[PDB]
C-alpha cells in the first residue's frame, strides 16, 4: 500500500479521532491488554495491588496516550519521507522496558490492543486502505523499539 498521500490522510485522520477521547481510549486499552493477556497486570506499579483497572489515575492516562502518539507520528513521517526515524526518546524508552521486566512476545498483544481500539475509535469509515496504513506504521515503530530494547537488557 505503502503509504500514498491517500493512505497518509487516512491515519491523521483517524489518530486525531483517538486524542478526542483519552480517559476512555486508554482505559480501553489496558482492559484490551488484560484480555488478550491477564499476567500483565503484575508489571505496572499503578495497576498492583489493585483489583480492577483504576479509570481514573492520571499516571495510568498519560501512560497510555503517550503510547498512540508514537504510532502516528511514525505513519506521516513514512508517506512523506518514505521512513521512521529513531531519536532520545526511542532509545530511552527501550531501556525503562526491560526493568520492568518486559519481552517481544508482548509487541502483538500491545499491536491488536491499538489496531483494535483505531477500529473501535473509526468505525465504518473503517476501510481496508485504513487498516492496511496503522498496520503499516505500528510495524514499522515496534520494529524500532524492540530493537533499542534488546539493546536496554
Ligand atoms: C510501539 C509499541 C510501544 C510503545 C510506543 C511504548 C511506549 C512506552 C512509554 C512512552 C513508557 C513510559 C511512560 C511514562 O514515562 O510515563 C513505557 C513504560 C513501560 N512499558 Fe511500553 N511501549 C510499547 C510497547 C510495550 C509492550 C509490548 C509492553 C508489555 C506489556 C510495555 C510495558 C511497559 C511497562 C511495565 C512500563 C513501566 C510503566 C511503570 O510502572 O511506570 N510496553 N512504554
Ligand atoms: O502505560 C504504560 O506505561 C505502557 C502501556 C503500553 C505499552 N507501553 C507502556
Amino acid at each position: 500500500g505503502a503509504l500514498t498521500e491517500s493512505q497518509a490522510a487516512l491515519v491523521k485522520s483517524s489518530w486525531e479521532e483517538f486524542n478526542a477521547n483519552i480517559p476512555k481510549h486508554t482505559h480501553r486499552f489496558f482492559i484490551l491488554v488484560l484480555e488478550i493477556a491477564p499476567a500483565a497486570k503484575d508489571l505496572f506499579s499503578f495497576l498492583k495491588g489493585t483489583s480492577e483497572v483504576p479509570q481514573n489515575n492520571p499516571e495510568l492516562q498519560a501512560h497510555a496516550g503517550k503510547v498512540f502518539k508514537l504510532v502516528y507520528e511514525a505513519a506521516i513521517q513514512l508517506e512523506v519521507t518514505g521512513v521512521v526515524v529513531t531519536d532520545a526518546t526511542l532509545k530511552n524508552l527501550g531501556s525503562v522496558h526491560v526493568s520492568k521486566g518486559v519481552a517481544d512476545a508482548h509487541f502483538p498483544v500491545v499491536k491488536e490492543a491499538i489496531l483494535k481500539t483505531i477500529k473501535e475509535v473509526v468505525g465504518a469509515k473503517w476501510s481496508e486502505e485504513l487498516n492496511s496504513a496503522w498496520t503499516i506504521a505500528y510495524d514499522e515503530l515496534a520494529i524500532v523499539i524492540k530493537k533499542e530494547m534488546d539493546d536496554a537488557a
